[PDB]
């Protein structure tokens, strides 16, 4: 994939005309990783990583030698230098010419002001001023991009260097400071402190030019308008901390939102976790009064924060406005005159000065303070302890051998008891050894040591020859399956072959797509633990080294394929192999030519199986111990009135902007056609601050306007939402997952909260201040309507020729970037395995192809900004030119006055033209979270919460329950579920269920309680269920669900969440459940804060909780589900009674697994498969040795099953013979 950037000229590069084919691909068809272009050969991640190093190592060197600490800075300075002297040399001249254009402007305005239409001399004179001027915007316009783009290379550079070196450090880290550090702590400075490096070197060279810029500026200010302009000048100053005191404010208000924005965040996630839980228990009003309490103290500070902004963002708007007025007013009131040069210069030094001191210069200060304290990082990174090279061997006689003496070592140098004690020991080549111990023995740490993984602390350790490794938990990386077996050793069929088929990987290849070549991600998403452990034997032989070292292969797989693999594989592959093996089945040790037995870090004994079959030990003794989004948008947050008005105030507020600065020209004008006599001071000053203040004033209210109407527009699009999914059934929340709902309001919210409001608020700023300048260029000359318009229509189709290719390569450098990640993290869990072959400069490839791959769509996105950038410059160099030009052709009825104000105008159109631009793409990028707000807030709706006819306060008065015909789905048009229910439930019986998994048992609740709307009847006291709301339905039903949830907050509210009860009742109901004595040792009596599902409490502690919640409701019906799936036989069998001893004359259905729960029950559902067959008393339907409830019984087995016939039996003969 060649670069055009390599075979290019230079009028090709400044222009970026090499990458207008790309752009015209990018226009037919999606981009790919193909359409892609490489990258230059200085800028491969493997050659500035060897040169960055070289240099980090030098001065590494250099600090030991010399005894003080080693700095990165240094050595990023040293070998950037020479790099980085060049792009200043060039922004020296930008700044250059950025301040002496406005002198040529001077001289136009200057020859205005004394026109003689026969003089042609003057009028060559200002021709030529003209054209120097044009040159000055030209190379401020054309050649600032080939620069801007180098300037971003350097980032880029710095960061790619900086991320091989802090893999090649991570690849080398010793397990003694490696568990000291973490594995977030090392993709926490790649992937968000390495890219402080791609920005700081855009501003960088603006902590020198800054200033430089500033005194020549206040220089020539002096040479024209004299002392005057420090007052101006001061005010400019005056906004550098003014600019750090809404900083300073905004983030006491911006991160004391977070401690409320989490909590609606957390609150959202129990809410949309647990959905079927609260409707179920119909509590939904609550959580819908907590939220709706945590929204608006987040709008309170949002809102607090929205105006601060928009005050800043005005006084931005409205700064060069009060510069100039105070500049002038002092320039008058000591005495001096106004013309219109003078005027029309100083404008534009303030104009250039203060895009240069309140925007560039703190920005560059801040990044580069990013950039230091993330150098620092990465200083403490690469000072880690490191291990030891593995060193000079001993002269052996080339005897592939391991012989360990008298070993002794720790994991820490302050654990008292050493982790090995003088180990003894060797192994030869054919001899499987093994190794017997419970858990915690350290076999693991005894092959570490044989690794080297483990300092040897006494003794010695010998192994001469390649070693193969095998982790306890297997490891598998990014990349196909043979890729994965072959760890960059090339493939050879047949010795591919054999591995498979000693590994039995026919079936797990026969499973998936792509046989063996089916792409495996990281943790083995894709595999299952069985096939990541094959996988990493398969690797283990296929790399056929000359020692195996198998630590707990056999122990997560399943008896056939272990003894599989041990035999044929590891009996009979590895029987010429050095293998040491780890093994917990005591099953294989017969195989084993050797066993060593491991305890307390000490030998126990060593020898053959029949040794240990001798000694008398057995075994297992040692082994137990589009548009109508913006106007859905605009219209929520305030009705139309409200918006002419903000039209109307955005008019008023520029057209002030621009008549402040008409007033100064006519002011001009009006003095040079004078005559001693003067002229009104206080007049002009008058109607000079009445437009002043009119342009603050209006810049001030259309920015907290327009902060207040979006603001609302996102608080009412979130309320909208919020109870507009409180009201969806839960077959949405089955269709979408939480992480997609618990982001569409924490992700897409918090964009339309901070940040949909500003570059909104911006965006029109800049544009009417652009619509501003050409309005005035058009009003002074009209003819340049004439040449405008095909500088709008090309505009126009250039934005879109553009932001074909632009979306088109913006994702690649973000599916493009996460591979890094993925390998690195992928390379950190596996360390070991990857230190223990000698290939640990093999995955440093990987990591540069990985990295060659990201730094090749950084190129383009640098590049392709810059192609759109060139345009817009020449699009507005070619407007300056001609309002430059088209104002001297025309010079017979313009005026000093006028031709200051259109020049001065068209030239601060750069720059403000592209950040219009700019806004207007972040504008169309971040409309994409009002458009999924405004789809969440149409979403279905359930039954509403209540109807006109309300039941009688009295029922249910018995709790007779009928089903007739009743034909439920999950889905529309899904498979039947309930087909046909007719049955009938007189009130206090206890009815059980039985069935299959699915086959119904589940869904009896699901349609009892409306979940999704039923066919059929349901007759509760006689009344039809579908006939009343469903808060009038499911108020008046208890149920105890499978999985027990505590909602976030004070014990008093998961009982009685809508303070119904008193203190007393909730004690005796906690009393019932005998769990009132487990409270009363709390830190609070009933207000404990809990955490996530009660973590402190347990599984039937929480079963306790919703006992005692169905007691406290009291109502005459109640459903158990799934009573005890693991819960321990104590608590077991007292939720047992208390569900018959508490609930006798409360209507009990019961949907459990098992059947001594339900044996005792008065009837017995029978689901066949989704039909109803049986139902009666148990034992009847025992009496009928073809009835299902027989069949599963005689399932259980014998003596069960004959326990629990008599049981049924001794409950008929009490209950219907007394
Ligand atoms: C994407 C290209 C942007 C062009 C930047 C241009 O040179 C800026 C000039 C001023 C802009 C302020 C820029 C903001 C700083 C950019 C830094 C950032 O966004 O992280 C807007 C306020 O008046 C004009 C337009």
């Amino acid at each position: 994939k060649p670069n055009p950037l390599q075979d290019a000229n230079l009028c090709s590069r400044v222009f970026f005309w090499w990458l207008n084919p790309l752009f015209k691909i990018g226009h037919k068809r999606r981009l790919e990783e193909d359409d892609m272009y490489s990258v230059l050969p200085e800028d491969r991640s493997q050659h500035l990583g060897e040169e960055l190093q070289g240099f980090w190592d030098k001065e590494v060197l250099r600090a030991e030698n010399d005894a003080q600490k080693p700095s990165l800075t240094r050595a990023i300075i040293k070998c950037y230098w020479k790099s980085y002297l060049v792009l200043g040399i060039f922004t020296l001249i930008e700044e250059s010419a950025k301040v002496i254009q406005p002198i040529f402007l001077g001289k136009i305005i200057n020859y205005f002001e004394n026109y003689d239409p026969m003089d042609s001399v003057a009028l060559n004179t200002a021709y030529a001023y003209a054209t120097v001027l044009t040159f000055c915007t030209l190379i401020l316009a054309i050649l600032h991009h080939l620069y801007f783009y180098h300037v971003q290379c350097a980032g880029m550079r710095l960061r790619v260097a900086m991320c091989h070196m802090i893999y090649r450090k991570a690849l080398r880290l010793s397990n003694m400071a490696m568990g000291k550090t973490t594995t977030g702590q090392i993709v926490n400075l790649l992937s968000n402190d390495v890219n402080k490096f791609d920005q700081v070197t855009v501003f960088l060279h603006f902590l020198w030019a800054g200033p430089l810029q500033a005194i020549a500026v206040t220089a020539l200010l002096w040479m024209e308008i004299g002392i005057s302009c420090l007052a101006g000048m001061a005010v400019l100053i005056i906004l550098l901390p003014l600019q750090s005191c809404f900083g300073k404010l905004f983030s006491s208000l911006r991160s004391k939102t977070a401690t409320f924005t989490d909590a609606r965040i957390r609150t959202m996630n129990e809410v949309i976790t647990g959905i079927r839980i609260i409707k179920m228990y119909a509590w939904e009003k609550s959580f819908s009064n907590l939220i709706t309490n945590l929204r608006k103290k987040e709008i309170s500070k949002i809102l607090r924060s929205s105006c601060l902004r928009g005050m800043n963002l005005a006084s931005f708007f409205s700064a060069s406005k009060i510069i100039v007025f105070v500049t002038f007013t002092t320039y008058v009131l000591l005495g001096s005159v106004i013309t219109a040069s003078r005027v029309f210069v100083a404008v534009t030094l303030y104009g250039a000065v203060r895009l240069t001191v309140t925007l560039f210069f703190p920005s560059a200060i801040e990044r580069v303070s990013e950039a230091i304290v993330s150098i620092r990082r990465i200083q403490t990174f690469l000072l880690l302890d490191e291990i030891s090279q593995r060193n000079r061997q001993l002269p052996s006689d080339g005897k592939k051998m391991v012989h360990v003496q008298d070993f002794t070592a720790f994991w820490d140098k302050a654990s008292e008891t050493p982790t090995l004690q003088g180990l003894s020991f060797t192994v030869r080549p054919g001899e499987l050894l093994a190794v017997v111990g419970p858990v915690g023995a350290g076999k693991s740490s005894l092959l570490s040591a044989v690794l080297g993984e483990l300092a040897p602390s006494h003794g010695l350790v010998s192994v001469h020859g390649r070693i193969a490794y095998v982790s306890q938990q297997p490891w598998v990386f990014s990349g196909t399956l043979r890729s994965n077996i072959l760890f960059g050793k090339k493939y050879e069929k047949e010795r591919y072959e054999k591995v498979i088929k000693a590994c039995a990987l026919k079936k797990d290849l026969q499973l998936l797509e792509d046989g063996d070549l089916t792409v495996i991600g990281d943790r083995g998403t894709t595999l299952s633990g069985g096939q990541k452990a094959r996988v990493n034997l398969a690797r283990a032989v296929y790399q056929d080294a000359d020692i195996y070292l198998l630590d707990d292969p056999l122990s997560a797989v399943d008896a056939e394929v272990s003894r599989h693999l041990f035999e044929l594989c590891i009996c009979q592959i590895l029987h010429e192999k050095i293998t040491i093996l780890v093994t917990h089945q005591l099953q294989y040790l017969k195989a084993a030519s050797q066993i060593l037995i491991l305890k307390d870090g000490k030998m126990v004994q060593k020898g053959t199986y029949t040794e240990f079959l001798k000694s008398g030990i057995d075994f297992g003794s040692l082994l137990k111990k589009g548009f109508q989004a913006y106007k859905n948008y605009f219209r929520a947050g305030a009705h139309w009135i409200v918006f002419i008005f903000l039209i109307l105030l955005n008019t008023a507020a520029q057209v002030a902007y621009v008549l402040q600065d008409w007033w100064l020209s006519y002011w001009a004008n009006k003095q040079s056609m004078l005559n001693t006599e003067k002229l009104d001071l206080n007049w002009y000053l008058g109607i000079y601050s009445g437009l002043t203040v009119a342009t603050v004033l209006f810049g001030i209210a259309r920015s907290l306007l327009v902060f207040y109407v979006l603001v609302n527009s996102s608080q009412t699009l979130h309320n909208k939402m919020f109870e507009s999914i409180l009201k969806a059934p839960v077959l949405f929340f089955d269709r979408n997952p939480i992480g997609r709902i618990l982001n569409r309001f924490s992700k897409d919210i918090g964009h339309l909260d901070d940040l949909l409001p500003l570059t909104f608020l911006d965006f029109i700023q800049t544009l009417l201040q652009v619509v501003g300048v050409v309005s005035v260029a058009v009003a002074v000359i009209p003819w340049i309507a004439i040449p405008l318009v095909p500088l709008g229509i090309i505009f126009i189709f250039l934005r879109r020729y553009f932001l074909e290719t632009s979306r088109d390569v913006k994702r690649l450098e973000s599916t493009t970037r996460s591979p890094v990640f993925s390998h690195l993290s992928s390379s950190l869990q596996g360390l070991w395995t990857i230190r223990a072959y000698k290939a640990e400069e093999r995955c440093q490839e990987l990591f540069d192809a990985h990295q060659d791959l990201h730094s090749e769509a950084w190129f383009l996105f640098l590049t392709t900004s810059r192609w759109f950038a060139v345009r817009l410059d020449a699009i507005c160099a070619m407007f300056v030119i001609i309002v430059a030009f088209g104002s001297l052709i025309l010079a017979k009825t313009l005026d000093a006055g006028q031709v200051g104000l259109a020049l001065s105008y068209a030239l601060t159109l750069m720059g403000m033209f592209q950040w219009c631009v700019r806004q207007s793409a972040e504008v169309e990028n971040m409309m994409i979270s009002v458009e999924r707000v405004i789809e969440y807030t149409d979403l279905e709706k359930e039954a509403p919460w209540e109807y006109q006819k309300r039941p009688p306060p009295a029922w249910p008065h018995e709790g007779v329950i009928i089903f007739d015909n009743v034909n439920f789905m999950y889905s529309p048009g899904g498979p039947l579920v309930l087909k046909h229910l007719t049955a009938l439930i007189k009130s206090q019986e206890k009815v059980g269920i039985v069935g299959r998994t699915g086959a119904g048992k589940s869904s009896l609740i699901s349609a009892l309680f409306r979940l999704s709307e039923p066919e059929g009847k349901i007759w509760i006291d006689k009344i039809l269920t579908t006939e009343i709301g469903l808060h009038d339905l499911r108020k008046k039903m208890s149920i105890i669900p499978q999985e027990p949830v505590l909602f976030t907050g004070t014990m008093r509210k998961n009982l009685d969440p809508f303070n119904e009860h008193t203190d007393e009742e909730l004690w005796n109901a906690l009393q019932e459940v005998q769990l009132k004595e487990t409270i009363e040792d709390l830190p609070g009596k009933m207000d404990t804060e809990l955490a996530e599902s009660g973590s402190n409490f347990s599984v039937g502690q929480r079963q306790l909780v919703c006992l005692a919640r169905a007691i406290l409701r009291k109502n005459q019906i109640l459903i158990i589900d799934e009573a005890t799936a693991n819960v321990d036989p104590r608590t077991d069998e007292l939720i047992q009674k208390k569900i018959r001893e508490k609930f006798a004359h409360c209507t009990v259905l019961t949907i459990a697994h098992r059947l001594n729960t339900i044996i005792d029950s008065d009837k017995i559902m029978v689901l066949d498969s989704g039909r109803l067959k049986e139902y009666d008393e148990p034992y009847v339907l025992l009496q009928n040795k073809e009835s299902l409830f027989y069949k599963m019984v005689q399932q259980l087995g014998k003596a069960e099953a004959a326990a629990l016939t008599e049981t049924a039996k001794q409950v008929y003969f009490k209950r219907n013979y007394p």
